[PDB]
């Protein structure tokens, strides 16, 4: 401090395009098994975009929940479970099951894009300790009981000064050294960006960090957390929200020691940032500042140090939220024009892009709004044409090629209007390489507009390469850095030799299933199929009971699902087959069903109530009553038959009817003469037996 590399690290950010992908309600295993696969299929066509904003945390009262397998954060759960059997207090994926980050973190880099990552300062520590959070109410409090209870913990905390001091202080420096650094030392150089939310409201606010100063020692927290990143990757961008700035000056709040980009939140609080009127110029004057500073955001300051610190803004595309909505804020016009002022030979945009649905808990639709793509596309078509006129424009960040599949044949190729495109609309004239190629590879014009990389490398090839590639039109040529590597099998795998797709092991024993709850496995590749040649593979259910759903999650990701009921009790065997379309291997796949649990298994292959006496909800005087009796919480059987209620006693009022397979509804108007405990009987009858059961409902009388 002061770094020489500040900003300066930031420098791809100028002129850069970027987007967000954020699921919301990730707590508890929701987030296991998510893809962005399919966002990343809707967005091929564009081909200016330069990065995508994913989270590692969620925001605001959210923060405490991680998108990434940690130990730390895993141990905090304890295995702490609701009425239904799913997880509380589970606030990360377990990482015996999936990491869905490094999923996203490699399928970016794979689209040739980037990446930012959202984290919440606020983290594990809860943002309102007065409230309780319903999923997970014990995290903050074992958080902070952790950190003043562990041999490690302690070590740090003690081991500089200003680790302590006002609020929360010291489990702040915890999080930055056992958490955050944990996680970029993993991660490495598929990080290229972070961006710190919250973090005036708890590091100057409560812990005392003064984000003005230039001296070192009022940082302190602002260095632990981008010392932590660095730690992982040096050259990663790193961002703090400090508020916004001023409409009459610096629309930026200045940055501090650590801060290579400005965060950008607009002008105006939550919802419309166009709307009331006002906020439209403040957040215009903005985009037209770095236009005006060509993307340097504090250049009119007295101060030396910033002087490569990029301009950048985190606008929202919709009128509500940053990661959802219904409506843009701005026209078709705007969008593009908002856009190409801020970016084109200006700072950097990441566009708070609309998803349909975010809600995991919500069947999730995690592809864009269809408008969020029409406006996007519209961009795209300005900046292929005017963002780099004249010699041909390099799509994205990078061109990713396969990898070297030794003695197989390697084909690759790189499409006009995709890959590279003259910005005029005359046309790529050829396409050659410089550096060290390979002696196999070609490079020639299939057919017109597609190149291609092809040719096979002998048996004994392992050597990685680095070379140039060069795309030509009429007025120039623009060179673009592409690497060869060979690949790298996962062990546990013995290859067949003839290249059939093998799995794992057979048979394969799966996590326990349990009736009337939905099932959740996952299937991915390396870990429990793999093609020793790198095909696309396809996972068939072959045979087996009809309750295991198969749906595809990605090319590496695969989803086992269904609801299993009482009938399949006992051990279950499936037989499933990976294929590449010329051959194949089938498994056994055993999966034992439980039944549910509290209920008591007679021996008589009788239908059970949950209780001899179920008490339900209280009752009104003259309102209509509402109960509805589920299956595997208020009766069972233990064969999976056909069950069927019938009333035998108790006052006229309430009647039993069936809504579906599982729940039958109790409904009735009670009056102010039925006041007290009101008796019923109820029998529950299969193809044979028989069982009854006490109902008891306290009708309150209305006065
Ligand atoms: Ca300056
Ligand atoms: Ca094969």
């Amino acid at each position: 401090v002061p770094d020489p590399n500040q900003g300066l690290r930031a420098e791809w950010m100028r002129g850069a395009l970027g987007m967000l992908w954020l699921p919301e309600r990730t707590f508890n295993g929701n987030i296991e098994g998510i893809r962005i696969d399919d966002f990343l299929t809707q967005i091929k066509d564009i081909r200016t975009v330069d990065y995508v904003q994913l989270p590692l945390t969620s925001p605001n009262i959210f923060s405490p929940t991680h998108v990434a397998p940690h130990p730390i954060i895993e141990s905090l759960w304890q295995g702490d479970t609701d009425a239904n059997g799913d997880p509380i207090n589970l606030v990360a994926p377990r990482e015996s099951v999936d990491d869905p980050l490094l999923s996203w973190l490699k399928a970016l880099r794979a689209a040739g894009l980037r990446t930012e990552i959202y984290v919440n300062s606020y983290n594990l520590l809860a943002r309102i300790p007065e409230d309780t959070q319903a999923d997970y109410p014990d995290v903050s409090a074992r958080w902070m009981e952790w950190c003043d209870t562990n041999t490690e913990a302690q070590a740090f905390i003690n081991s500089q000064t200003y680790h302590e001091g006002n609020g929360r202080r010291k489990y702040m420096f915890c999080y930055a050294e056992f958490i955050l650094k944990e996680y970029a030392q993993r991660y490495g150089d598929l990080i290229d960006a972070w961006c710190f939310d919250s973090a005036d409201n708890v590091m100057e606010d409560e812990c005392g960090d003064d984000p003005a100063s230039e001296d070192v020692n009022d940082q302190r927290i602002y260095q632990a957390f981008a010392d932590a990143c660095h730690a992982g990757n040096p050259n990663a961008a790193i961002a703090f929200n400090n508020s916004v700035g001023d409409r009459e000056g610096n629309p930026f709040t200045s940055a501090t020691l650590f801060d290579d980009y400005t965060f950008g939140q607009p002008f105006g609080g939550a919802g419309n940032m166009v709307v009331p009127e006002a906020l439209y110029t403040y957040n215009h004057d903005l985009v037209v500042f770095m236009q005006t500073n060509n993307g340097y955001a504090f250049r009119d300051d007295t101060r030396t140090w910033n002087d490569n610190v990029v301009a950048h803004f985190f606008p929202k595309q919709s009128t509500t939220s940053w990661n959802a909505g219904n409506t843009p804020c701005l026209t078709d016009e705007q969008f593009v024009e908002w856009t190409s002022t801020g970016i084109v030979n200006g700072g950097g945009i990441t566009w708070g892009t609309p998803l349909v649905r975010t809600n995991l808990e919500n069947a999730p639709v995690l592809t864009l709004q269809p408008y969020a793509l029409n406006q996007f596309e519209l961009t795209d078509t300005y900046l292929k044409e005017f963002q780099s006129p004249g010699k041909p424009n390099w799509s994205r960040q990078y061109t990713i090629l396969p990898a070297i599949y030794p003695g197989q044949p390697y084909s690759h190729n790189l499409v006009e209007g995709v890959d590279f495109w003259d910005p005029e609309g005359v046309g790529i004239t050829g396409l050659t390489a410089s550096g060290t190629l390979p002696a196999w590879l070609t490079i020639s014009q299939t057919a017109t507009g597609t190149w291609t990389l092809s040719g096979t490398p002998p048996v004994s090839e392992a050597s990685n390469y680095t070379f140039e590639l060069m795309a030509q039109d009429s007025d120039g040529v623009t060179n673009r850095e592409v690497k060869l590597e060979v690949i790298s099998h996962p062990a546990g795998f013995t290859n067949p030799g003839d290249g059939t797709p093998v799995w794992f092991s057979n048979p394969m024993v799966l996590a326990k299933a349990t009736a009337l709850k939905d099932y959740g496995s996952l299937l991915k590749l390396g870990v429990d199929f793999y093609d020793f040649e790198g095909d696309v593979l396809t996972i068939t259910k072959t045979s087996g009971p009809d309750w295991l759903v198969l749906t595809q999650n990605s090319d590496d990701t695969w989803r086992l699902s269904g609801m299993p009921t009482a009938a399949d009790a006992g051990e279950n065997s499936f037989t499933f087959n990976v294929s590449d379309g010329i051959l194949s291997s089938d498994t056994e796949i055993k999966i034992t069903v439980d039944h549910v649990a509290g209920f008591t298994n007679l021996g008589n292959g009788a239908p059970v109530w949950s209780s001899p006496i179920l008490n339900l909800t209280d009752g009104k005087g003259s309102f209509a009553y509402n109960y509805t009796l589920q299956l595997g919480t208020d009766y069972y059987d233990f064969e999976g038959d056909a069950l069927t209620i019938t009333k035998t006693s108790g006052p006229d009022w309430l009647t039993i009817q069936q809504t579906d397979a599982n729940s039958w509804k109790l409904s009735g108007t009670p009056i102010n003469s039925d006041a007290g405990e009101n008796s019923f009987t109820f029998n529950l009858s299969d193809d044979t037996n028989s069982t009854t059961a006490e109902i008891l409902i306290n009708v309150i009388a209305t006065i």
